């Protein structure tokens, strides 16, 4: 702006302000405005350029607070309840959003008790801009931690504050700049993307207005047509099957958890209904009831009696559905799901509960349950995702923050870039460096989560694109000032979206400990640093070992070896000190040695004694 001081939605009443540097403030006036600044009862006084642009650095602060700062010109503004303490921006795809709320089960006691006015909370508006780099947001304020604001934050965030906050006794201030399923591309500047083609090319494409606006049009009709062709065709709603009473006696039966590709209804999609009598006790009656639905593809409308309690419109989060009382009746209930599937298998996912909850008593759910088909419907080809192209986040999304003097960034991403794997470490180093070429700091560490442990196990060795995502994470360790939480032993098989959140919070914590504040504590998890060949036996040494490295419940798992012919058998291995002896009787000559090299590498358990899990590796580049 140029009429008048204008602050950006960031330097607000609120705020955590860097601590022990000198620390910028900046914002709007008119052209060459004097702006006149009171803080901790000293002047100062700064020029605005002939844009009506200013910043100045207030002097270097320790910890603490409160503080207000007071500026003016033509107009005034007071900031309040401004904090010194250490500023994290924290980014990434799902697994950085994923909040409080979503991980609850596991952290119910934290939830109800979470109250820290030290720690504070700035989510930053998920959205693209190609056309500029963007210099404000579009609204945003700080929050601290209460019971009323902690469900909506980012638990990895969350955890990672706590730990920190914990230890340094000083505030933290976290914000949040993550969009769940990008790719490393979009948070890129157009500078960085130089490096990158395809990607520059596209971030210019999308410049034009009038290409978003004929794609979205196009995406919108395509899923508004299906879902109304879906509900005129399902035979579900033309008859009134949500009724408690309709009679399913008839209908054909499957288990739950399962997906119906495995009925005689085959590889459809649209609709397909469910229903279950289920026994309810007297003393369950007039009480609320928790619904667990696991987890189903795509969506779903769950009705008890005759009552809706609930819907989930995609595949991704739990079911988890209250059930208040008066809605259970003495003993004969039924519940009926209506199941949407718009592509893929749809059905009910394994390994998830299916249950109704009171106190510590369940009924499970598991089981037979009837169905019946609604509506086939062709598969409906899903969006083109605008806010995943090139540049845009970085635009919209990180420009706007490179004024902000940061302690350090913690990133977790790449189940996206999963599919090109070969790209991502010269892809994330040119993040990195992107970054860092725009704050322009003495030091910006950035620590990052490697991807966790997802899919089904393998019996045998083999290849694995995510397996080669997070060896791709493990190299950009070369960069300096860098960090990396491991995962692998913390995910889960049926879920990119894993509960436990403080495990990864606590190894960010880890790194930023030793990265961001340089600690003589052990850096994390072991790395492989480095391998040597004697004759039948590779030695492979580690950094990071802290106080020594150990294998949790058994021998040393997950190695395999190989020579020449590159391929890899089961090895034994054996701990001998910071080092791993790994061999195998049935090859003379080995060249290469892999561990946890696999989607879910389950029985990968080599540990410092500090706790951390050591990274999977690869010494082969094949
Ligand atoms: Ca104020
Ligand atoms: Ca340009
Ligand atoms: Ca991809
Ligand atoms: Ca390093």
């Amino acid at each position: 702006s140029s009429a008048q001081i204008k602050l950006p939605k960031l330097v607000s009443d609120g705020m955590v302000l860097q601590r022990d540097t000198p620390v910028n403030l900046w914002g709007w006036s008119k052209p060459q405005e004097v702006i006149s600044i009171v803080f901790a009862e000293k002047n100062y006084t700064t020029r605005a350029d002939s844009e009506g642009n200013w910043k100045l650095k207030l002097d270097a602060t320790p910890a603490g607070g409160p503080y207000t700062i007071a500026l003016s010109a033509s107009n005034t503004i007071t900031l309040n309840d401004v904090v010194f303490g250490d500023v994290w921006l924290c980014s990434g795809q799902s697994n950085m959003e994923l909040p409080m709320s979503r991980v609850s089960p596991l952290y119910e006691d934290e939830i109800a008790s979470a109250n820290n006015a030290e720690i504070r909370y700035f989510e930053v508006p998920k959205t693209y801009d190609f056309k500029e780099e963007k210099q404000d947001i579009t609204f945003g304020k700080w929050e601290k931690v209460t019971p009323e604001t902690i469900e909506n934050f980012s638990a990895v965030a969350y955890f990672f504050a706590k730990n920190l906050n914990a230890e340094l006794q000083v505030p933290i201030g976290l914000i949040n700049s993550s969009l769940g399923g990008s790719p490393a591309e979009a948070w890129i500047s157009e500078e960085g993307l130089k490096k990158f083609p395809e990607y520059y090319t596209e971030a210019e494409r999308f410049k034009d207005n009038d290409l978003i606006d004929s794609i979205e049009q196009s995406d919108q009709t395509r899923r508004d047509t299906w879902y109304k062709t879906l509900n005129d065709t399902d035979q579900g709603i033309i008859n009134n099957w949500k009724s408690a009473d309709f009679d399913f006696s008839g209908w054909k039966i499957m288990n739950i958890p399962g997906y119906w590709a495995a009925t005689e209804i085959g590889d459809k999609n649209g609709s397909v209904w469910f229903k279950k009598q289920v026994e309810i006790p007297k003393k369950w009656l007039n009480r609320p009831i928790k619904l667990l639905m696991g987890r189903i593809v795509d969506a779903d409308s769950i009705f008890v009696n005759d009552t809706f309690i609930g819907n989930t419109t995609y595949q991704y989060p739990p079911r988890r559905y209250e059930i208040p009382a008066g809605i259970l009746r003495d003993g004969k209930n039924t519940i009926t799901v209506r199941v949407l599937n718009e592509s893929g298998k749809g059905g009910f996912v394994e390994e998830k509960p299916y249950k109704l909850v009171m106190d510590e008593q369940e009924i499970d759910l598991r089981g037979k349950w009837h169905y019946k088909l609604g509506s086939e419907m062709p598969f409906l080809q899903g969006q083109t995702f605008i806010r995943w192209k090139p540049e845009g986040l970085y635009n919209a999304m990180i420009a706007p923050f490179t004024s902000m003097n940061l302690k350090g960034v913690i990133w977790y991403q790449g189940e996206s870039n999963a599919d090109t794997p070969a790209e991502y470490q010269e892809l994330f180093t040119t993040l990195i460096e992107d970054w860092r070429s725009k704050w322009n700091a003495p030091e910006f560490p950035f620590l990052f989560v490697q991807l966790a442990n997802f899919m089904a196990t393998k019996e045998e060795p083999g290849d694995s694109n995510w397996a080669r995502l997070r060896d791709a994470q493990r190299r950009t360790l070369a960069v300096p000032h860098t960090g990396m939480a491991v995962t692998i032993d913390i995910g889960e098989g049926n879920d990119i979206h894993p509960l436990n959140k403080k495990d990864v919070g606590d190894r960010l914590a880890q790194a930023a400990k030793h990265v961001a504040h340089g600690k003589n504590v052990v850096a994390g998890s072991p790395l492989y640093d480095s391998m040597e060949i004697e004759g039948d036996t590779i030695i492979i040494r580690f950094k990071n070992t802290g106080s020594g490295l150990m294998a949790k419940n058994g021998k040393p798992g997950y190695f395999a070896i190989a020579g020449e012919d590159q391929k890899f058998i089961w090895a034994d291995a054996v701990i001998k000190d910071d080092k791993i002896l790994v061999s195998s009787p049935a090859i003379k000559n080995p060249v290469a040695v892999r561990y946890g090299w696999a989607d879910n590498p389950e029985g990968a358990n080599i540990y410092n004694k500090e706790g951390f899990p050591a990274s999977p590796f690869r010494t082969d580049n094949w």
